């Protein structure tokens, strides 16, 4: 499920990283060394979602019910961002 890890979906191929961090890391405590949207080596973009790590596996699952009831809605090049769960196994 939660994985200490949120899928920022939606992450478009030339959104600034830097200015979707902060927009969506109030409490996660990163700045680059977690910031992966799984980003390419041929074409250089990023996939479409950014692995924004947390405090805990357990601060993920609460922090998705907070974040978005603060803060405008999220919106860079036309893309909100979605709000998943890092599931990996």
């Amino acid at each position: 499920g939660h994985m200490d890890t949120i899928i920022l979906r939606n992450l478009n191929p030339h959104s600034t990283m830097d200015s979707i961090l902060g927009a969506l890391a109030p409490y996660a405590v990163l700045s680059s060394s977690n910031v992966r949207v799984i980003k390419d080596k041929q074409t250089q973009l990023n996939r479409g979602f950014a692995f924004i790590q947390l405090s805990t596996i357990v601060e993920a699952a609460q922090l998705l019910q907070i974040l978005q009831a603060l803060h405008p809605p999220l919106t860079i090049d036309g893309k909100t961002i979605n709000v998943e769960f890092a599931k990996g196994s």
